[PDB]
């Protein structure tokens, strides 16, 4: 019989398991729930909350066959993405899930997403940080909350799911992530000021100038299509002035799906390929927190570290 | 036999047509031709005034446009055109008409044919066999022929062996003389909510007099409750800045921030919200009238409660 | 979809006909699940059929049995949930739409891909949603609830044998979608009568279902004509195309001349049927096989001449087809 | 595979008929369309069939005609596009996959929902893409190209009679998707032999296609047992269920007794049969389409094999048409 650790970090799902007979069925793994203190709305999470969860998995790693992280949907994809970088040589499944309706409210999805995450962690283990939602397991660092009001809340726009649940559970033929074998390594992080700039008609040089001020180590650009911005010379020079001061400037697509393929490149900007804002932001927290020079971080942002981008 | 006007504004498309089932059409090549990534809000104005000049002498309008900001233009034209009595269809291509496997020919042919034969008196975006309400569109798929989505509204029309109008609820629609609303430059900020965002971002925009702030918030419109954040946002509204709360999510409806003077943008796209703000800021309306108008369905861009 | 008052506590009748949901006791499982008993949920009464059936073993007589059950309890409840096996859920939902006229209360067919007894069951959530919908969104048609969508019954088929999304409505959007909120879609209404519920009964009808496939001969239509048939459904290619060889077209004209109702459908999941006409074949527009088979059982069970049935097959009686 | 672009390829186009051409009209239309003659496009040769056929009128003999045409021209060209009516495109693609052993060159079936000669035709783009894919992405399978996707032929059905997205592959992802770039998908390969192309004959075989539906009688299986059956395809419910009626199960057991190959499929668009009918001699068709199962039976019944060998072969993945357990 497998044993699954459940980190109950907060979220809708919690806003009871004993009174439901399905959970204690013989076919289920054993599981234990740790209720965090305090419980958090995932809208209130900081990057240090990613650290608390990573260290909680680290404490429990040896004594469980897998890990379920119960979490608010608002930032679930950021947490999943962060854990993927912070965990290295992961040898057990870590599945983040939650609910769009609280377990306490009628028609809650919370019971069914938790039961599925527990069953899948035990019986179809995949040694990656994954996100289970509405009968699909996704690579955590490929996810976004796409549908604010839907039970199918999460998408994986640039990658098929890893696993689908119907009458049976099927592992899909999705290409595996680069995967280290060895001792689990858990990478701590420390606060990093990062700006997120959306490219839109009538954006000014002033925005890039503002972030440069004193307080930012990296800039994420949400640019058009395959990575275009207006060719405004003030804008470009601001971006060059950013990279000249060692700021890591990364070009993403504002589009739900697709790949940046770039100039901005002349202005020191690094392409983020098909990375989500969630993967890019967390990967920056990860790399900035390490003993790495600006140029090594700039190189690593465009490489596939944990399956978050297509080379 | 219908006559369709084609504004060739630029874009990928330019970097069977004359056979008898087709409408007559005329192409106006803009000077200069523009990559849509280079568009400013004054380019929306130039297109609206071009449609105004040609309105009386054509049965419909096709706007040829780069894909990068097609949804922004479509969205802007929907506000700027009032009491529209003929179809305005924005389209283009993911591959240049000049490159192999181009979608340009089939998107243009379709847009001309639909403008002539299935007119809908709205600013629409035709792409990959679907017609969408312009102010509901986003470029969702950077690399795909199905480049555009309408996440919170079904398409108005779909083309197969036959073309059918779908049963999509009609937009609020004025009858009367076409009114074309000019716009003038408006400084507007777009803030994405994410873990570890600082009050300084809102402090920065408050100090470089922006007239409006769009928040891309979590889920149904949540942000972290950090008192410094909420305070800077309140300071912005105190100074008369229009702060509108949208979902960063592809689909759904926004539902403390309110206490801080922030307005709910319901299920509006960033494209709709930004262009609506250009439109309303450009008219001579109180901040309070602008704040109430942002949450009202002016042209079919949002789903009322 | 009407948004019905929640003011008073509703009473829903549950016809537990059989199906996966109750296999391994249903009533005891539901007694033990607190969500079913909350103040926001309607009161409900379960009639367990004797015997319980695997929906694979259902005959038209079972359609008749369920319609009589609804008629018997119609004045006494606010709505009806038919718990049913998935395998023929779409044929039952299609048959009820034709057999019930002047329907002034919801009838919702639902079930599960996995038994309530088994692990990872969809039965709890499909039945909870059906009950809640029947109470609060009382659409006066026979509908099918599965996987957070309410569908027009006579537009459904089981499209996904292994999926929790088992049912599709290929030629009509859903009536309603469930998320954080329950959203009514603006799908236009079916024809509606007025007054007390009328059940149009059925009696056995021999009906053949021919698939058109390359190498099918005129001896197939001759074989169906050979003893047991009053109607032939053709699952034709694309928009209603069949071999145009004279033997095949003669065989069909001979069938129609003997008063066999021949109906041309697409074998395709979606689309609309647009020679065969001159051979007496009637176009079934965008109808499913489930809608067409059940419509024929309804129409053939009435004292109608062949011409009247032919005409009625191409007409939208209950929302099952899209008129030109 | 992403094939080399170094030498100008030569693609043979079998113009069998279909919506695309509705003599000399196709070939003249393509002459007049500059897209087709650019440097980046392969050279191509059109063989226009006489007569051209509506795909609705196709029989197994037509599958054989097309297979002989490919074999006759195999060494002379780098690849084959089969231009075909949509109505039975999926039956032809499925039949070729079984008939063509040691296939070392792409064969791509395509066509159009709207004639090249009409307005808003999809024929231009489906055929241009097919040619360009055959030359540059030379997958050694019978494939079907429609609406920017390349599918495994023996996994397809015409799902959408009115849509430009007419074809689906309900149980297998596409092999390739076309956008700004051409993306190859992770889809695992079919079994492949080695050496010269071998064409297995497919002949006429009396095969019945039974839809299971409430009220179906034993008389249907008795009817088919009259003559037109060496094989019977059951379109059963869900994961392969049928009524438990003793007479029904008797007639099926009787058929398998008389050497009739009885194969159980789902009537559902997607999913997999899971097998009683097994005790009645019925063979499970796993997740095969009717198109793959009809053509597989034509193939095996026309081969030098006994009833037992055909029954075993029907549940085996021969060409990528079936997902093994
Ligand atoms: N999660 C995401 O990154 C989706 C999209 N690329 C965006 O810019 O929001
Ligand atoms: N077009 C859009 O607005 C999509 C999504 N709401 C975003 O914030 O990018
Ligand atoms: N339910 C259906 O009718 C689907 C499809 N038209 C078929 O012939 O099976
Ligand atoms: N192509 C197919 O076989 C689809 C579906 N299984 C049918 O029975 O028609
Ligand atoms: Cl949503
Ligand atoms: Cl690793
Ligand atoms: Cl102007
Ligand atoms: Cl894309
Ligand atoms: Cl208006
Ligand atoms: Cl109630
Ligand atoms: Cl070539
Ligand atoms: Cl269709
Ligand atoms: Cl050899
Ligand atoms: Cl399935």
């Amino acid at each position: 019989k497998k044993s699954i650790y459940v980190a109950y970090t907060g979220g809708t799902i919690g806003m009871q398991l004993a009174l439901m007979p399905e959970f204690h069925r013989p076919e289920m793994p054993d599981f234990t729930i740790h209720e965090y203190t305090p419980l958090m709305d995932s809208s209130d999470m900081t990057p240090e909350d990613w650290q608390h969860i990573a260290e909680d998995i680290k404490a429990h790693y040896d004594d469980y066959d897998g890990f379920v992280i119960l979490h608010g949907t608002d930032t679930m994809a950021y947490t999943a993405s962060a854990l993927s970088f912070m965990l290295e040589n992961l040898g057990k499944p870590v599945i983040v899930t939650g609910s769009q309706i609280p377990l306490a409210e009628l028609r809650s999805d919370g019971q069914i997403n938790l039961l599925n995450a527990l069953y899948v962690a035990a019986n179809y283990p995949i040694n990656e940080v994954t996100l289970f939602f509405n009968n699909r397991l996704y690579r955590g660092n490929r996810t976004t909350k796409a549908h604010a009001d839907g039970f199918d809340a999460f998408a994986s726009p640039n990658l098929p799911p890893l696993l689908e649940a119907g009458i049976h559970i099927r592992r899909l033929n999705t290409p595996p992530a680069p995967h280290g074998e060895g001792e689990l390594i858990v990478h701590p992080i420390t606060p990093q000021p990062i700006g997120v700039v959306t490219i839109y008609p009538g954006i000014s040089a002033d925005v890039v100038r503002n972030f440069l001020r004193q307080p930012v180590k990296a800039l994420i650009l949400r640019s058009y299509g395959v990575g275009n911005a207006p060719q405004n010379k003030a804008f470009l020079q601001e971006l060059q002035e950013a990279s000249d001061r060692g700021i890591v400037v990364v070009n993403l697509t504002q589009c739900m799906s697709g790949k940046v393929n770039m100039a901005l490149a002349h202005a020191g900007v690094i392409g983020g390929a098909d990375m989500t804002v969630e993967a890019t932001l967390t990967k920056l927290h990860y790399l900035l927190s390490q003993e790495l020079d600006t140029e090594t971080i700039r190189k690593a942002m465009s490489q596939n570290l944990r399956g978050e981008l297509t080379p």
